[PDB]
RNA sequence: AGCGGCACGCGAGCUGGGUUCAGAACGUCGUGAGACAGUUCGGUCUCUAUCCGCCACGGGCGCAGGAGGCUUGAGGGGGGCU
């Protein structure tokens, strides 16, 4: 009852594979709706999504 | 009641609402410390311009006797609506 546990609970955490997609949302050419804030610019040291 | 470039023009010209500095809480995953482009309320932006560039006003020797006065125009700018 546990390896229908416990390996019910590790292919949930391998289903973080969302905020991969959402850079690349409609994939084509998303210009997507998190462009407007970055903050990136070279300093204001942030950590990126990767 | 246009489309586009000018380091997605412009922070030694100004603002700090946005997102991802330290505080705290909701949902969800984890036994746990913690965590999540999932949400929510708070958070320090620096008096003295050396050199190119720009806007205005000056000091010398020039235009081959020393001075006053009125002037032409090479060239360049502004103005152009409905």
């Amino acid at each position: 009852e546990l390896m229908m546990k416990e390996r019910e609970r590790l292919e949930s955490a391998v289903q973080e594979k969302r905020q991969q997609a959402n850079r690349l949302d409609n994939k084509k050419k998303g210009e997507k709706s998190k462009n407007s804030t970055e903050s990136a610019g070279r300093l204001g040291h942030a950590k990126m999504t990767g």
